[PDB]
């Protein structure tokens, strides 16, 4: 009579990392890729012989900086003249060119100079998320919900849909990232009455706070605030500067001019930063860091917390501005939701919990996965085609 329908997927198309989920058997499954990672870098690399996407792209970035593209989400649906674009270009090693006041990334690929629109790069990341899902389900996937930040305008939302269409996906809906995080916790299923939800999203390079109102499953964005210059990378920079100084004191050598040694130091710092979220101390062990000198040292959580103290406290400024803009008091917030891997930092949790006078934080769904989780829940609801009984 009627063949079984393929499951629909939920994709969190992130600036630095993307995540894919599927709702099946009354639960969401966040799907790991072929290297066993539950999140995949939003990176695309170009060589003379291949196009690499995800972990394979990010793992070769050090020797191929001009032809490895990342951060396409910062360019999508924007004009080349936009001041945001002009400032970001100074930080990127790849070339961004002007094509009719629209940015394009220009790279060397298969023996030719090729330029791509930001939606084409994003479609390559979406093609990888679709393949990760089809590897798990064992059949082709057609339908998806893709998420965007709440501040995205119509042009930015249409370019995201265009990326999905290029990737061979039927885009069921473009939904806001804070709304997807709320749906992941079933905050739209609590029945009659109004609820105020604050979403605290601390990413790799940016911080976003959103205040939503939920009434009979209807969502309304009340306020948005944030800091474009606050994220996980700034906490990594503080550790890097700390260990460069430590090497200088101990061995009387300045390493800051050997790119390999700085990169090896930064890679080790980022991992030490992650260990410190679960442990009270972490070891740093690098062999032949500079001039055949082995760098074996440690960092306590208390010292790391001191190094980043001003940065962690500054997350409360957008919280207070969002509360003023929404015309709400902190006692009027019913639910606090954590989004992004940097929210695992115990001190960040402590500062926010203390700000909301001891209230519990919803952090049971991995913060790097909550957006895709909610998008997968929505995707399964959107493909239902039930006919009413008599
Ligand atoms: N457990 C964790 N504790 C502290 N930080 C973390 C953790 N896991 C992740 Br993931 N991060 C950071 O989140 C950002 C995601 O773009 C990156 O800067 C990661 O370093
Ligand atoms: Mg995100």
């Amino acid at each position: 009579g009627s063949m079984a329908k393929a499951a629909a997927i939920g994709i969190d198309l992130g600036t630095t990392y993307s995540c894919v989920g599927v709702f099946q058997h009354g639960k969401v499954e966040i799907i790991a890729n072929d290297q066993g990672n539950r999140t995949t870098p939003s990176y695309v690399a170009f060589t003379d012989t291949e196009r690499l996407i995800g972990d394979a792209a990010k793992n070769q970035v050090a020797l191929n900086p001009q032809n490895t593209v990342f951060d396409a989400k910062r360019l999508i649906g924007r004009k080349f003249g936009d001041p945001v674009v002009q400032s970001d270009m100074k930080h990127w090693p790849f070339q961004v060119i002007n094509d009719g006041d629209k940015p394009k990334v220009q790279v060397s690929y298969k023996g030719e100079t090729k330029a791509f629109y930001p939606e084409e790069i994003s479609s390559m990341v979406l093609t990888k998320m679709k393949e990760i899902a089809e590897a798990y389900l064992g059949y082709p996937v057609t339908n998806a919900v893709i998420t965007v930040p709440a501040y995205f305008n119509d042009s930015q939302r249409q370019a995201t849909k265009d990326a999905g269409v290029i990737a061979g996906l039927n885009v069921l809906r473009i939904i806001n990232e804070p709304t997807a995080a709320a749906i992941a916790y079933g905050l739209d299923r609590t029945g009659k009455g109004e609820r105020n939800v604050l979403i605290f999203d601390l990413g790799g390079g940016t911080f976003d706070v959103s205040i939503l109102t939920i009434d009979d499953g209807i969502f309304e964005v009340k306020a948005t605030a944030g800091d474009t210059h606050l994220g996980g990378e700034d906490f990594d920079n503080r550790l890097v500067n700390h260990f460069v100084e430590e090497f200088k004191r101990k061995h009387k050598k300045d390493i800051s001019q050997n790119k390999r040694a700085v990169r090896r130091l930064r890679t080790a710092c980022e991992r030490a930063k992650r260990t410190l979220s679960s442990s009270t101390q972490a070891s740093l062990e690098i062999d032949s860091l500079f001039e055949g000198i082995d760098f074996y040292t440690s960092i306590t959580r208390a010292r790391f917390e001191e190094l980043c103290s001003d940065l962690f406290r500054s997350t409360l400024e957008p919280v207070e501005k969002a509360l003023r803009d929404a015309k709400l008091d902190k006692a009027q917030i019913h639910d606090l939701v954590l989004v992004g891997g940097s929210t695992r930092i115990p001190k960040v949790q402590k500062l926010l919990q203390d700000f909301f006078n001891g209230r519990d934080l919803n952090k049971s769904i991995n913060p790097d996965e909550a957006v895709a989780y909610g998008a997968a829940v929505q995707a399964a609801i959107l493909i239902k085609s039930t006919r009413a009984a008599a």
